[PDB]
This record gives structure tokens, sequence and C-alpha cells, in this order.
């Protein structure tokens, strides 16, 4: 069990967290998956008000108020659990918030959540937002900064990481300061691919390859895998995770990143 952090997203909307937990090596019955998001809680917009607030449907919610048997279990194995918030079609994203105050509020809801549910981190997936929508500015140069800024200060032990997409991922600096050292990880969000993020953070902390399990072919998924070891990379980005039986599919990067294939429960 040495080599690549394997992140898996799960899109509670339709499964389980706790698939996450079934796939093992082989080879020593280490975690094939390292780091599980929830994926994911929205920023949505209070047009009256002209103020963006954090919000979870009631999948989101399900997991969160039922995190000791859908959670927990992750924890207690090893595996690190990250709460991911995208864009909801509202205006209101990352990369807009009109001031420090406004950002630095959004930031203590997701702070205040990871407490709460007692989680290790959030995840930043600039999306769907929809800038303009509502009245709503298009980005700015501080919002995100100012945002992150405001996570970090407040929660100093825990896993931020960055979906390295949209007008956020590109406005990392602003004032005198770059939040990207802030941040513990960035990932190539198109699947199928190998795009090395442009963040200035080291190849430890990084993962240029994406791949959609049960859609990624298992040749592309294999031969990512294999690059990000050649290439010196320390994380391997995996979304979509069901349910279903995937050990083949999780078989064809733990050979590559792990040297052990994946057995699962």
């Amino acid at each position: 069990k040495q080599g690549p952090t394997s992140v898996a997203y799960v899109e509670v909307n339709n499964n389980s967290m706790l698939n996450v937990g079934k796939y093992t090596l082989a080879d020593g019955g280490g975690n094939a998956f390292d780091v599980a998001v929830i994926f994911a809680a929205n920023i949505n917009y209070d047009t009256g008000t002209k103020t963006a607030y954090l919000h979870f449907n009631e999948n989101v919610q399900r997991v969160l108020d039922n995190a000791v048997t859908q959670i927990r279990p992750l924890q207690q194995q090893g595996i690190k659990v990250l709460l991911s918030v995208l864009g909801n079609h509202q205006g209101a994203g990352f990369a807009n918030f009109p001031s420090q105050q406004a950002a630095s509020a959004f930031a203590k809801q997701l702070s205040d959540a990871v407490a709460k549910y007692g989680l290790d981190g959030v995840d930043f997936d600039d999306q769907y937002a929809e800038y303009g929508n509502n009245g709503t500015a298009q980005p700015n140069d501080s919002s995100f900064v100012h945002l992150v800024t405001a996570l970090r200060a407040n929660m100093p032990d825990k896993i931020i990481s960055l979906y390295n997409i949209g007008p956020a991922a590109s406005r990392l600096s602003y004032g005198g300061v770059d939040v990207s050292d802030k941040f513990d990880y960035a990932w190539n969000p198109y699947y199928g691919t190998w795009q090395v993020p442009g963040i200035a953070l080291p190849k430890a902390q990084l993962s240029p390859a994406a791949v959609e399990i049960g859609r990624t072919s298992r040749s592309t998924v294999a031969d990512l895998a294999r690059r990000t070891v050649d290439e010196g990379y320390g994380v391997y980005l995996t979304y979509n995770l069901d349910g279903g039986d995937r050990t083949a599919d999780v078989s064809a990067f733990t050979r590559e990143l792990y040297g052990s294939e994946a057995v699962r429960t």
C-alpha cells in the first residue's frame, strides 16, 4: 500500500458513499481508494437579498445526516471524506463574490458543515454557476482569493482541493496573495484525459489524470494510471463509482498505481 492517492467522487444523488470502501488491494489489503468526495453541495443565490448561500439537496443532506453509517466507516478505514461544492445555475459562483465579506460568509458555512458532520475537507468544482444569471456580475479577480483565504484561516488542519476548471481555478492571485499553497490537491476535470493542473503545487499533490469509473475504457484507465506513476504524480482522480460490480475497472488502475489487483467485499 504505497503509491498515488486515489480519489473517488460519488454522485450521492444516486449512489452510496460506502462503495468506496468495498475495494481493497489483493496485495496487502490496503484501501483501493484513499479519498472519497461527496458530490455535491451547491452554491445558491437569494436574489432578493443579493446574497449567496450554501445549499445541500435532500440526497446530500441524507448522507450528511447519516454520517455515522455513510461516512464514519470510510474514515475508520482510513479513507478521507471531502464535500464538493458546485455551481447551481443561480448566477452565484465561487468567482463572483462582490466582497471579502460576502466570500468569508460562504467560507464559514463550508467550515461549519465540515466541523458539524465530521468531514476532512472541502472540494471546489466551479461549474454550472452561470455568472450573470439573476442580475449577478461576471467573475472577478478577488472573489475566489477572498473565499479560499477565509476557508483556510478558520479550518487550518483540513483538506482543501480544487477541480481544475471554471473561472475560479484561474483566479488564484489577488492583492498580494496567491492562494495556491492554501490547497492540498488539484486535479484534471476531464475524464479519460491527461491534463496537468497549472496550479503551482508539487507533483505529489496533482492529478493530471481523470477517469470516470464505468465509462472510461479500462485501456485508458490503465494507461493514465501508468503515466501518473511514470511522470511522478502523487494523485489519481476517479469519478462516478457506483454500487455495481466495478472490481475490473478498479483493478485497471491499481495494477499500475500500486502493482496490485483490486478485490471487492
